[PDB]
């Protein structure tokens, strides 16, 4: 592997302990020059993709992702009672933490353009219930403004000297049990959407498919325009990792990717809409695409990580490379 350090921005799909730091510190971020304590039990039920990727590459992981995060709280935000403030966002919280940290040799002893890879995986929350899916954003903002936010994340990284960028696109959120119909293994009222069954679930599910696929088109063509034509990031490399297609591939051929029982339309950890009580399914978590109705399992996460390392090597059916 041709990198020593992996720096990640995102939400619970990536978070390896940083929301936990905020909860344990009254809603304060780690002091600059410090990182949160790492956990090996994430929203996946185990390691996140970033942990699998760093461990296989022999790289240091600097994981700024925060469970619950959106790209920009100026676009859309959600209040988190346990910290008495909004869930942290990438531009508002994660990037400012990273901008201060790179000044400390104790955290970044030898960060170069060549030896550090920067990845962003964001949009599951921005496009979902309580955000764009319920038209809860800042009035007038659109999903085009979310896509611009992702490129603004890369601008901030670029200005610190970063040059090797990976955008992970949005998953097929209509196949997450939170958004799927119950006839297809979807939740009834969920801990993440406790009034789901009062809405037209068919219409909301199709809407989130429209939003996710549209964001994915805009991220791929926007990355090519900005990188290759407008030279927005001179001497940078920008990969788009089509994790939407990888998730469709797992869903369509689970005997190729999962252990028994090769389950893609249900979820391992099944909680009532209060968030408790919860029962775990029988069998291995390695037999389930989804740990809960919104979060991919640690097995799915390990598949994302192996394909991510192929994208960074520039040899993936799921990677498109722009410079
Ligand atoms: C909750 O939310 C859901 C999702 O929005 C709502 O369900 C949608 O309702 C609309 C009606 O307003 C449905 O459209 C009708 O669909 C029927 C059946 O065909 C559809 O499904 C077929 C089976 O798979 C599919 O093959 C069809 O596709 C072909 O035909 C359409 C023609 O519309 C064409 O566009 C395609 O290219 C294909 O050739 C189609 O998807 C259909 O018979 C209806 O026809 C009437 O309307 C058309 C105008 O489009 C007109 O030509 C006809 O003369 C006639 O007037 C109409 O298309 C839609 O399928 C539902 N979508 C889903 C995903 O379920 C639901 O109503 C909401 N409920 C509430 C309470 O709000
Ligand atoms: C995902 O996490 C689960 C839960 O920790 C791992 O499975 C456990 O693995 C241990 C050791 O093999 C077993 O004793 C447990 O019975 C397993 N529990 C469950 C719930 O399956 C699993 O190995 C992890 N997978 C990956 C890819 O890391
Ligand atoms: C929560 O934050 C608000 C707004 O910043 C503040 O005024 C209030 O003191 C806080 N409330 C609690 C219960 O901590």
């Amino acid at each position: 592997h041709n990198f020593e350090t992996l720096v990640t921005f995102g939400d619970a799909y990536t978070d390896n302990g940083r929301l936990g730091y905020y909860i344990n510190h009254g809603g304060k971020a780690p002091r600059p020059g410090t990182m949160h304590d790492e956990t090996t039990t994430t929203a996946s039920g185990g390691l996140s993709w970033a942990q699998f990727a760093a461990r296989d590459a022999g790289a240091t992981l600097m994981d700024y992702a925060v469970s619950g995060a959106v790209c920009s709280n100026q676009i859309v935000s959600r209040y988190f009672d346990l910290i008495n403030r909004t869930f942290p966002a990438i531009l508002d919280d994660e990037i400012p933490s990273f901008q201060a940290d790179v000044l400390f040799k104790s955290l970044y002893p030898h960060r170069t353009a060549e030896n550090t890879v920067y990845a962003v995986w964001i949009g599951t929350n921005d496009l979902g219930w309580g955000a764009f899916l319920s038209d809860s954003q800042t009035p007038g903002k659109t999903i085009s403004d979310f896509v611009s936010c992702v490129f603004s994340v890369l601008d901030h990284v670029y200005k610190t000297g970063g040059r090797r960028f990976v955008i992970l696109n949005t998953v097929p959120l209509e196949l997450a049990p939170l958004y799927a119909l119950p006839e297809n293994g979807g939740t009834l009222d969920s801990q993440y959407w406790n009034t789901k069954t009062k809405y037209n679930m068919t219409e909301y599910g199709q809407k989130i498919r429209e939003y996710s696929t549209s964001v994915n088109t805009m991220l791929e063509n926007g990355a090519l325009v900005m990188a290759s034509l407008k030279k927005r990031w001179p001497k940078a490399m920008v990969d788009v990792f089509d994790v939407h297609s990888l998730f469709n591939d797992i869903y369509n051929a689970p005997t190729k990717y999962l252990d028994a029982p090769h389950n893609v339309n249900s979820y391992y950890h099944q909680c009532g809409p209060a968030g408790s009580p919860c029962t775990d399914q029988p069998g291995s978590l390695n037999g389930y695409m989804w740990y809960d109705e919104l979060h991919p399992s640690n097995k799915t996460s390990s598949i994302v990580a192996r394909n991510f390392l192929d994208v960074v090597a520039g040899k993936s059916k799921y990677g498109t490379r722009f410079h």
